[PDB]
This record gives structure tokens, C-alpha cells and sequence, in this order.
């Protein structure tokens, strides 16, 4: 059976399981079950399933080189799918809540969930809660007797936490740290002294890399009982490097990809986000250019946004981007080589993850 | 050492642990650590710690009748405190997010967290996420080698889920079920056919009783390794009964307790909530009175709210309340007796929980 169709079958299974359990144990009625079904589909489906499918991919790599009964190959692949959906549902949680937090309008060419007329923020915040609660319901049900249950739950838990810490780093990235104070409304930075490479790296490391690259890789190892085929410090490094690159692309796109293609009208300039463009701009701008940036960044006014965009074009940031990209290629290749020593198989799965990121 | 001061010491310990770990492992800076410290204090402290202290109370009951080394008595009490704070932090999560969802103004005589000037909803939603993530960080750290870890995590997880399911039942309680639809903005019910005792019971059972009464009771059993001193079906029943009573008091107070004493301006009438007053009103009203209720319920207009309040007074709902109260006393007493057969000790802890609820 092909991987994607397995993964999709498992979604239907897990959905039926969750909703049947709501009826049998949580006294749900059919209309609220239907609400929850449509919520799950709307918030969890229609992406590429990169994250979830990486768990499957890593597991399939191990299957090709490890002796097992047929029934065992099926159980490991089922487990990789369940694990993958846990990650997809965890992403869904974060997208729901993030869209609410940021006042976002569209996601993937459709309205954000909270903007559906029969949802509202009042419901959507709780829907997002339920999304994440479902990951735990899946794990305890499907992995109950599994030897990896504890390590998988513990991993999941620390990635979830890292992610929430990252969202805090992200939403506070345009304030001056020394002025954070729950009692005082927060001004936007005027000096941009915290728009640095190291600060940027911290945001991206926590907000995206743990759930997008580390969790799918390591879940794949855990469902395969293969976490001793690898040096976990090397897996973390490679996950953090690739994930950083991913976000650097995401930041460039937010500014320069046409809305209809991006699935989104990008607002990072208006939201005064610590983006890779802003940091790299401030890394090479002269005094005049910096002053112009400060007078126009983080403002709704489309004239001001078009000034900041003009500044970025004339700063030849694509040349800085090529250069970053070259360095990441080289470092990713070095880490893959290091991984080849213990597991050529796992190294190849990392190679695939990198090709998919690097090409998209 | 007295229980409350143990419990409070443990808060300071757990706080220091969480924030030190943010600095050592999550690259946090001191100002964001300070934000998070003040968030934790503001959202987790200043209540009565009923829930958290029930874990301690149950554990202390078992200590009085079980042979143990001194060091073991201290470890079980430490564990009961950690467990108790998990519940308190879980409540804190739900209050933060609930206040945002419901557009609430005050909580305990202070502004809701999201309303602090330097917080905002954008941050507060994520703060609430972090609150709940901290419960898992505590559990894995403090209970890592404990035999009850799995059962405690599994229990916690199903209570958290039940709670979120209950919030969905609550916020949708004024819509007609057959009209729920993410695509269609939701009208308030005109018939109030879903304002029934059984529907009310379902809301309250899920939204409050699992985290307020069941979780503290059963956590106390688990940290004491005493879950075989009891018939778990009886613990659930008694928890659901007392919890229902608790909420019935909460609903009456929302209408009739002066704001400054309630720590809150109650808005259940305006929010068209399925409250015990509304259900009991509609259970005894004549046609004229029902028509007057339908013309005035769920409306911001203070004249209309004062009409619904007038209807409730002249319907002599305090007499219905006395009668409910009498029935609950009798049923709670029956369950306590049933519990006395296996554990007089646990029965007494339940007796205390009931006295604290019944008297407040
Ligand atoms: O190492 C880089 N970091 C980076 C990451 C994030 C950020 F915000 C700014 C810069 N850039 C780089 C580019 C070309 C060559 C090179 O040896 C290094
Ligand atoms: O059993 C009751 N349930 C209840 C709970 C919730 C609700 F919404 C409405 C009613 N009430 C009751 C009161 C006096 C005597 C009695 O034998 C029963
Ligand atoms: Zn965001
Ligand atoms: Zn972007
Ligand atoms: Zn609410
Ligand atoms: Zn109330």
C-alpha cells in the first residue's frame, strides 16, 4: 500500500474513533459531533502533510533494512501514521490559535477558522484546545501497550512547550525587552537593537523547528525503535538548521510572493515582525537607509509598507539570500555525512526532508 | 508542617524550577522570564486553592492510617502538592482562555489577564497555552520515576479533554442544536426547548465537575497508591453530584450576589446562558411568564435583564433551590456511606469536600 493513501486512511480511522468516543463516553449529540467533524477537517486537512508524512517516511526507511513479520511492518506503519496525525493536529492547534492571536484573515486561500460565520472566536479558541487534546487521546488509545509510549509523550510534550515559548518570542519580537511589563502597554521598538541574527535564530528555532523538523524525525525513530541508530545531538542540529532555512524562505515569501500564490496577504512589515529581510537589511544599510526603515516599518499605511519593500529591493537581499542558502547547503550536507556513519538509512530520510525544503 | 504552607512552598519551588529551566534550556532572557513569573502569579494565585489542597487533604488522610518512613511521608506530601498545582495551573489555563472567549471583564475583583495593558489577547491566548504546558512539565520532572506517572498523566489528559468538551457544551447552550453549522452565524434559540435539566446536567458535568472534584479526589488516591481503597464508579458519582451542586450555587450567585462580593458583574442573563435559574423557571412558569422570559432573555438592555430577574424572584426559585439542596444532601450522604465500607478515610475526605462546598 502507498504511503499517502495509508496516511489518509488512518485520518478517517482516527476521526471515526474520536467522534464515536465522543458519543459513547462524552454524551455528545449528533449536531455537535458534526460541528467537530467539520472543524477537524477544516483545520487539519488540505496542506501537504509534510510533517505527518515525514514520520511515515522515516519509518518506511527503517522497514526496508530491518527484519520483521508482515503484521509488524503493518503495525509500525499504522503507528507512524497515527504519530504523523498527532503532529498534524498539533500544527492545526497552533494555526487556529495563532490566526486568532494575530488577527489573521486567510490561511491556504480560505478564511481562518475563527472567521467562519458559525464559529467565532468564542468557539474557535476552544476548538484549538480540543485539537491539541485530541493528540493526547490518539496517543493513549493507539500506543497504550507500546514500549515507546513514554518517550513519545515526553518528546511531544517538550516540543509543544518549546513551540509555545517560540510563539511568545515571536509576538514580543518588536518590543524592547527591557520594557516588557504586564502592567504597561507595549510600544514598538524605535531602535530595532533586538533585530539581530542571534535573536531571530532564537525565535525561529522555538516557534517552528521543534514541531516541523525535530518532532517528525524523532517520532519516526521512536515508532521504529531505532533511536539508537542515531546520535540525538546530530539530529537536533540538523533539524534546527533545516528549520531555520525553512523560515527564512517563509519570511521572504511573506513580503515578495503574490498574495493569491502565498494563500495569504502578508503583513510582516505592518506587524513589525523580526523577519530575516529586516535583520539582513539592518545588517548592511547605511545611516540614511536605517532612518528610512525606522520611519516606515510596522505601520498599516500602504505607502509606508511600499517604502520598506522598496528599501529591501535596492538592498539586494536576494544576493544575501543566495549566500545564506549556500552556507546552509554546505552545513546540511556536512550533517548528513556525519549521520551516514550510524545510519545511512536515517541519513537518507534527512536528505529527503532537506530536498523537500530546499526545492519548494 | 501545616498543609497550606507546604502547598505554598511548593508553588515557589515549582516556579523557580520552571523559570530556571526556561533560562537553562529555552534560551529565555530575564525580562521575558519576569513576564512569565508575573503571569503565573497573576493567573494561578489568590484563590482558595480548593482543588489543589483537596489532593493534599486526601493524601494526608491516607498518611494517618498507613505505615511509612518519615522520608516517604514527605515525598507523598510533596507529590500531593505538585499534583495539586497541576490542577491549579489547569484551572488557570481554562480561566485565562474562558475570559478571552467570553469577553469577560473582571475575575476575583481584578481585570481578566488579557485586559492588562501589557498583555493583550495576542499574548494572553498563548499565556494560557503555556499555563497548561507547565502542568506537563511539572509531571514529567517531579514524577519521572513514580509508579503512578502513567495513570496520573492518563487521568489528567481525560479530565482536560472532558473540560474542553464541556466548554463547547456551555458556549453553544443558547443555540438550537439542529442549527449548529460552521458556515452559518448562529441565532439564539427562540423556543428554549434545550433548556432542560438533563441538558444542563451535561454542561455542568463536563465543564466543571471533572477538574474541580473528580481530578483532585483521584489524584489524591494516585499519589497515595490507594486507588484500590475505593470503587472508582462511586468516586465518579459522588464527584459528579457534588460538582453539579457547586455549579447550581455558582449560577444562582451570578444573578443574585452583589457584584463587589461576587468579584464579578454577572452576565448569564445577557449571555443567554443555560443556567439552573432559567431551567427551573421554565420548569414551573405559566404561558404568560414563559412569553415574558422569551421577550427579555439574552439581551444587553438593563431593563430586560431586570425583567428576567423580576420573573425569577416571583417564581420563588429559592424554594426550588432548598428542595434541590435537600435532595443533594441526601444523595451525598448515601454515597459517603457507600464509600465508608472500603475506606472510612477516603469517605471522610469526601465529607470534607462536601462540607466546603455546601457551606461556602
Ligand atoms: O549565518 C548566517 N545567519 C543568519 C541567520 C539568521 C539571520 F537572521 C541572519 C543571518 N548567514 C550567512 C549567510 C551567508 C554566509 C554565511 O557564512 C552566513
Ligand atoms: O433532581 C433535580 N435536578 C435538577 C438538576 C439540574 C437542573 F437543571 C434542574 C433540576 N432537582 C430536584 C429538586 C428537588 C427534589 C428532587 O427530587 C429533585
Ligand atoms: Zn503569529
Ligand atoms: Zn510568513
Ligand atoms: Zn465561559
Ligand atoms: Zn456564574
Amino acid at each position: 500500500m502507498a504511503s499517502m493513501e495509508r496516511f489518509l486512511s488512518v485520518y478517517d480511522e482516527v476521526q471515526a474513533f474520536l467522534l464515536d468516543q465522543l458519543q459513547s463516553k462524552y454524551e455528545i449529540d449528533p449536531n455537535r459531533a458534526r460541528y467537530l467533524r467539520i472543524m477537524m477537517d477544516t483545520t487539519c486537512l488540505g496542506g501537504k502533510y509534510f510533517r505527518g508524512m515525514t514520520v511515515v517516511n522515516v519509518a518506511e526507511g527503517f522497514l526496508a533494512v530491518t527484519q520483521h513479520d508482515e503484521a509488524t511492518k503493518e503495525r509500525i506503519l499504522h503507528d507512524a501514521c497515527v504519530g504523523g496525525w498527532m503532529i498534524e493536529f498539533l500544527q492545526a492547534h497552533y494555526l487556529v490559535e495563532d490566526d486568532i492571536m494575530d488577527g489573521s484573515v486567510m490561511r491556504r486561500g480560505k478564511p481562518c477558522w475563527y472567521r467562519f460565520p458559525g464559529v467565532t472566536t468564542q468557539c474557535a479558541i476552544n476548538d484549538g484546545i480540543i485539537l491539541k487534546s485530541w493528540t493526547q487521546i490518539m496517543a493513549w488509545h493507539y500506543f497504550a501497550d507500546r514500549p515507546f509510549l513514554k518517550d513519545l509523550l515526553c518528546l511531544f510534550q517538550k516540543v509543544d512547550y518549546a513551540t509555545a515559548v517560540g510563539q511568545m518570542y515571536d509576538v514580543t519580537s518588536m518590543c524592547d525587552s527591557n520594557k516588557l511589563d504586564p502592567e504597561v502597554a507595549q510600544p514598538m521598538t524605535t531602535d530595532f537593537a533586538e533585530f539581530t541574527p542571534a535573536i531571530y535564530k532564537r525565535i525561529v528555532k522555538y516557534k517552528t523547528t521543534f514541531y516541523t523538523y525535530l518532532l517528525p524525525l524523532v517520532m519516526g525513530l521512536l515508532v521504529s525503535e531505532a533511536a539508537a541508530s542515531v546520535e540525538m545531538n546530530l539530529v537536533e542540529r540538523v533539524a534546527h538548521l533545516i528549520g531555520e532555512y525553512f523560515q527564512v524562505q517563509d519570511d521572504v515569501m511573506d513580503c515578495f510572493t503574490p498574495p493569491e500564490q502565498l494563500g495569504k496577504v502578508g503583513t510582516d512589515i505592518e506587524d513589525a515582525k523580526c523577519s530575516w529581510l529586516a535583520v539582513t537589511f539592518l545588517g548592511k544599510a547605511n545611516a540614511a537607509q536605517v532612518a528610512e526603515f525606522k520611519a516606515n516599518y510596522g505601520e498599516k499605511d500602504p505607502a509606508k509598507v511600499a517604502v520598506v519593500k522598496r528599501l529591501y529591493s535596492k538592498a539586494n537581499l536576494q544576493a544575501d539570500f543566495a549566500a545564506y542558502e549556500a552556507e546552509v547547503v554546505r552545513e546540511v550536507e556536512s550533517l548528513i555525512e556525519q549521520l551516514k556513519v550510524k545510519s545511512p538509512t536515517f541519513a537518507e530520510s534527512v536528505a529527503v526532508v532537506w530536498e523537500k525544503t530546499h526545492k519548494r
